[PDB]
């Protein structure tokens, strides 16, 4: 990865976990998955924002341009949330590590370890529920 393609693929990495997120909001069994899902909104909304602006600083230009569906219909939500956005936040921890041995900006650094951490700490928690839940 480099910086630009990074926050090319990062940015509608996250919008899918924060649309995801936003199903959660309405229809979360537990309430331990609401209160993630915030975070998720919360965290992931600011780093597209940062992205957003170090991009067209950096390259004078814009940025340019997982299943809903079956999350939507799936029989117990909690359940078909969790198996989809523990690989999905694998792959971000593992895009960030990757990204984190080849920037050289600061500002990249940071965000990378930001998402490392959260991401990382969040397939914990999940991972944990998911046995208390089905195991």
């Amino acid at each position: 990865w480099t910086d630009q393609s990074f926050i090319e693929m990062m940015t509608p990495h996250h919008q899918d976990a924060i649309d995801m997120a936003e199903m959660a909001l309405q229809k979360a069994e537990h309430p331990e998955l609401k209160k993630l899902a915030r975070n998720i909104i919360r965290d992931q909304e600011r780093e597209i924002k940062e992205m957003k602006t170090w991009y067209q600083q950096w390259f004078k230009r814009p940025v340019p341009a997982m299943d809903l569906d079956a999350l939507a219909t799936a029989q117990n939500f909690d359940r078909e949330f969790i198996r989809q956005m523990i690989p999905h936040h694998q792959m971000a921890v593992m895009m960030a590590s990757n990204l984190k041995t080849n920037t050289e900006r600061p500002e990249m650094d940071k965000l990378m370890d930001d998402i490392i951490r959260s991401q990382s700490a969040e397939i914990k928690q999940m991972k944990q529920w998911y046995q208390n839940w089905y195991g």
